[PDB]
């Protein structure tokens, strides 16, 4: 009946109360959200005279050790002096109140699903677009800082937040499921839409899964509707199949993975298996960007930096990130080097 003294619920979340005071400083307001980790409120800090968002981890084993592995990173990367650390979201302090780990964050805007819903899933600019791959690519470029080497492993429109309103600045959120560069752990890894091809194959991995990511949800701002909206692991893969083609030999010849999806003919080339979908590598980014067909849709035809030239630059930088190889896949530090940010 009673769990934590009233505190918590049967699922070990603590009851959230409008107008509760924390310790004479955190005024709760209200709930943000609820995931598998716990609850997200939005409360006033009294001290610093500003808005935060707590982060209210569950009395659990389980989430409480996966927190304390969030907070070990967050607090890592406030170690570097850098300002490209900006990017990612501060976490401002962790403290335990009523058997519950705490960590607040500082109060931001909403998220970009919640901005591609405002525009009816039409999407937004390339101009606005690009602003967003380049402090996303600095956010990158951070986080493969080598006494870091931060892999975020979750990458997708929701864990993308704005700072303000009317700004245009975009900060990397939930490092829950995050760890640093290493041995292989885990296989079932990242939001499926945005899951990297060597994730889906079960081969090796490492920072180059974000970039992927990256390159998903980019084409997503400007489209706004996901790229490979996959039902399965199968379906995600033929739905990256038909617009980059057959993954590399080399590539499937390793790939624990490669016969889920793939058939190894007798001729020693690889090929779909049966299951709808176009043939391999036909629909092309060039015509779902609409390079020149004035955009997704025909929507930007006549606006100002949304030229063939603007398009093919963005084409060019987004089948970089989209290269099937990790190791030729395009790194932050190049990436930022584009003539599509020029
Ligand atoms: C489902 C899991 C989830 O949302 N996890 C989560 C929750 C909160 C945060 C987080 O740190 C946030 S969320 C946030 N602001 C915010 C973002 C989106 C929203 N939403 C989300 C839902 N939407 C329908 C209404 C607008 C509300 C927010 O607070 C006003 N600021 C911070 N600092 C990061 C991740």
């Amino acid at each position: 009946k009673v769990y934590n003294d009233g505190y918590d619920d049967d699922n070990y979340d603590y009851i959230v109360k409008n107008g509760e005071k924390w310790m004479d400083r955190y005024e709760i307001d209200s709930l943000i959200g609820k995931g598998s980790f716990g609850q997200v409120v939005k409360a006033y800090d009294r001290v610093e005279q500003e808005w935060v968002a707590i982060k209210i981890i569950k009395n659990k084993k389980a989430f409480l050790n996966q927190a304390q592995i969030e907070v070990r990173l967050l607090e890592l990367m406030n170690k570097h002096d850098t300002e490209m650390k900006y990017y990612i979201v501060h976490l401002k302090r962790h403290f335990m109140f009523r058997n519950h780990l705490c960590l607040v964050f500082e109060m931001l805007s909403y998220n970009l699903y919640d901005l591609l819903r405002n525009t009816n899933f039409r999407g937004v600019s390339l101009n606005l677009t690009r602003k967003f791959a380049q402090q996303m690519c600095t956010a990158l470029l951070f986080l493969a800082t080598p006494e870091l080497s931060i892999i975020h492993c979750d990458l997708k429109p929701e864990n993308i937040l704005l700072c303000n309103p009317k700004r245009s600045a975009i900060k990397i959120v939930d490092f829950g499921s995050s760890c640093q560069l290493g041995q292989r752990i885990y296989q079932y890894i990242q939001s499926r839409f945005y899951r990297s091809p060597e994730v889906l194959l079960g081969m090796p991995y490492d920072l180059a899964i974000d970039m992927w990511s990256l390159g998903c949800i980019l084409v997503e701002m400007h489209t706004g509707e996901p790229l490979f909206s996959g039902a399965n692991e199968v379906d995600q893969m033929n739905k990256i199949v038909e617009v980059l083609g057959i993954p590399p030999a080399h590539i499937l010849d390793q790939a624990p993975k490669a016969r889920k999806f793939f058939e190894k003919l007798p001729d020693g080339t690889w090929n779909l298996k049966k299951t709808e979908y176009k043939p391999p590598g036909t629909r092309k980014l060039h015509n779902i960007l609409g390079v020149e067909t004035g955009g997704p849709g025909g929507r930007r035809a006549g606006e100002s930096g949304h030229t063939v030239a603007d398009y093919l630059k963005f084409k060019d930088l987004i089948l970089r990130m989209l290269d099937y190889d990790p190791k030729t896949r395009i790194q932050p530090y190049y990436a930022l080097q584009h003539s599509f940010f020029k």
